[PDB]
């Protein structure tokens, strides 16, 4: 009652060790930090890592997809996420995995940590992504940053005019610092085709900008 695919050695001999769990277009794989010591891995499709303050702001720290680790964060800060949820965006199989398993599999083999760790040690300073960029500023400047991220994810198909993305000023903006309030404002003049051809749920994004 099995049968996945592989590409590494130690990526399916690990992939053994989690439970793939496979997850619908905006189906929550994680719950700001219900699992606090277990480790996933986006196996196949699509996923977005949200974030709240102690008000509950909402916020999108940025997008993952396949062959993206989550909740990795614990695994160096204390359980796995506790403040970052994730909404998948498509049909996904992202596996989850106990620290206790996890941990013992790195010491076991040293690989699953370096192609792990190499993700986490770009995704934070990928740029762009809406993860190391966000600290230059919310509306008017972030509203950007978020439509190149998904021109750089696998997510956003290419296109004959530039990018097939399924978000607008509804999701953009929970990435930026507002609303499609504030957010939709300067969405307007892009897509009215002055930087971007957003034609709303699909903006076309000319090859990140």
């Amino acid at each position: 009652v099995l049968g996945k695919p592989q590409t590494d050695p130690t990526l399916e001999w690990f992939l053994s060790h989690c439970h793939i769990h496979k997850y619908p277009s905006k189906s929550t794989l994680i719950h700001q930090g219900e699992k606090a010591e277990t480790l996933y891995y986006i196996v196949k499709g699509s996923v977005a890592v949200l974030i709240k303050d102690e008000e509950g702001k909402e916020m999108i720290l940025s997008y993952l997809n396949q062959g993206d680790f989550i909740g990795e964060l614990g695994l160096f800060e204390e359980g796995q996420e506790r403040s970052a949820w994730v909404r998948a965006k498509t049909a996904c199989e992202v596996a989850e995995i106990s620290y206790k398993k996890f941990r013992q599999l790195i010491q076991v083999n040293p690989d699953i940590l370096m192609r792990l760790s190499a993700q986490m040690a770009r995704r934070l300073q990928v740029l762009i992504e809406k993860v190391g960029n966000l600290a230059f500023l919310d509306v008017t400047g972030r509203i950007a940053q978020t439509l190149l991220n998904l021109a750089k994810q696998p997510d956003a198909m290419t296109h004959p005019d530039g990018m097939q993305i399924k978000i607008t000023r509804q999701e953009i903006g929970q990435i930026v610092g507002c609303s499609r309030e504030t957010v939709g404002r300067i969405l307007k003049m892009l897509e009215d085709q002055n930087l971007i051809s957003a034609h709303g749920k699909t903006i076309v994004v000319y090859g990140t900008r």
